[PDB]
C-alpha cells in the first residue's frame, strides 16, 4: 500500500530513500574513564556500541551515518573520533557543541510563571492547587539557583537519562541538516531539510533497511512485551525537518511545567497530532506508528544490560 487511515484521515505512506542517514547517540557523561586515544563510545562485553555501529556503517555502506556525540572529550578523544571517520568514510561524529538550538528554548521562569497565571486563574475550589504550590516552588528554586536556567540548559549532563533524551528530539527537529550546520564534509548529497533515521545503539541490523516507507513521514518503537504493546523511545524515522508531530510535543514541552522527553513530547507530542480528539485506542496508534523492520533486532540490551540504569 501507499496510504493509511488513522481517526479518520488517510496519510500518504512517505518514502525514507538510501540517501536518509542513520543516526546513533552517544553522550557521556564521564569521558575520563577511556583512555585519552580510546573512542570515547562505550564499548563493553555487555554494551558492545561502537562494535554495533561499525557493523550498521559497514552494512549501510552507501549511507551516512552519524554519531551525534557530547560530553567534555579530551583533544586525544576527539582525535580517536576524528579517526574512526577515516577507517569507516560514512560515518560523520556530529558534536553537540556545534549546533546551535536556540530557536527550540524557553525559560522556565516563563513557562512557571505562564503556568501560575493560568492556575490563580481558575477558582480556588476548581483547581489543582497542589500543582499551583508545586510550580511556585519550582519557580522560587531557579529565581534562587539561576534565573536565566532555559529548557535546554536544564537538560544537562547532570540529569541522566533527560540529557540525551532531550537532546535527540532537538536533533530530530533538525534532521539531515544537523551534519551541515555541525560542518561535516561529504554530506552535501543530503537533501535540504531531510529526515533521519535514529537508533539506540543497541539496535542491531543484520542486513540493508532499504527504502522505508512510514505514515506522514514518521515512526517510532514499538515494545511488544508482551501481550502489551507500548510507544518507546529508541528508533525515530522522520522524512524531513521540523516533523510537525514533533513541533506539537515541542509546544507541549514550552506549556507544561515538568515536560518530560518520552511522555509528553514524544508520546503526548505525536499521539495529539494524530489523534487529537482521541477518538481512537492507544494500540491502533500504536499499530499505526510503529516502526517495523525485519533486518533489525530490536533492543538488545534488554536481553543484556541497560547501559544507564
Ligand atoms: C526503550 C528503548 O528501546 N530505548 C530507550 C531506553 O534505553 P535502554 O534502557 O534500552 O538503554 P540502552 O542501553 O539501549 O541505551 C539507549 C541509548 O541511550 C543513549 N545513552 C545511553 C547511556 C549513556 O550513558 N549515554 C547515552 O547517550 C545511547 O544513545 C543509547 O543507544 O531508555 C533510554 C533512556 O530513557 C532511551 O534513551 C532509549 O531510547
Ligand atoms: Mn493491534
Ligand atoms: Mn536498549
Amino acid at each position: 500500500s501507499g496510504h493509511v487511515s488513522f481517526a479518520g484521515i488517510d496519510y500518504p505512506l512517505l518514502p525514507l530513500n538510501h540517501q536518509t542517514p542513520l543516526v546513533f547517540q552517544w553522550f557521556e557523561r564521564n569521558p575520563d574513564r577511556f583512555g585519552q586515544n580510546e573512542i570515547p563510545i562505550i564499548n563493553t562485553q555487555k554494551n558492545p556500541y561502537l562494535n554495533n555501529i561499525i557493523n550498521a556503517a559497514i552494512i549501510e555502506k552507501e549511507r551516512i551515518i552519524g554519531i551525534f556525540v557530547d560530553g567534555d572529550f579530551s583533544k586525544g578523544q576527539r582525535k580517536a573520533l576524528g579517526k574512526l571517520e577515516q577507517n569507516y568514510r560514512n560515518i560523520k561524529v556530529i558534536y553537540n557543541s556545534d549546533l546551535n538550538y536556540s530557536m527550540y528554548d524557553k525559560k522556565l521562569t516563563t513557562i512557571y510563571l505562564e503556568n501560575i497565571t493560568k492556575l490563580e486563574a481558575q477558582s480556588a475550589s476548581e483547581r489543582d492547587e497542589v500543582l499551583l504550590n508545586g510550580v511556585k516552588k519550582s519557580l522560587e528554586d531557579v529565581l534562587k539557583n539561576n534565573p536565566e536556567e532555559t529548557l535546554i540548559s536544564s537538560h544537562n549532563k547532570d540529569k541522566g537519562h533527560l540529557w540525551f533524551d532531550f537532546y535527540r528530539n532537538l536533533f530530530l527537529l533538525k534532521g539531515s541538516d544537523a551534519f551541515l550546520e555541525a560542518g561535516k564534509p561529504g554530506c552535501h548529497h543530503l537533501q535540504p531539510g531531510g529526515g533521519c533515521i535514529y537508533l539506540d545503539a543497541d539496535m542491531l541490523l543484520t542486513d540493508k533497511l532499504g527504502t522505508l516507507y512510514l505514515p506522514d513521514g514518521i515512526a517510532i518503537h514499538v515494545s511488544r512485551k508482551d501481550n502489551h504493546v507500548s510507544l518507546e523511545n529508541g528508533i525515530i524515522a522522520v522524512n524531513r525537518s521540523e516533523h510537525p508531530a514533533l513541533i506539537k510535543g515541542l509546544e507541549i514541552m514550552h506549556s507544561k511545567p515538568y515536560g518530560d522527553p518520552y511522555n509528553d513530547w514524544l508520546s503526548k507530542g505525536l499521539r495529539h497530532y494524530f489523534d487529537g480528539s482521541h477518538i481512537q485506542d492507544y494500540d491502533a496508534f500504536c499499530d499505526f506508528i510503529e516502526f517495523k523492520h525485519e533486518n533489525i533486532i530490536m533492543n538488545t540490551s534488554s536481553l543484556t544490560a541497560s547501559s544507564w540504569r
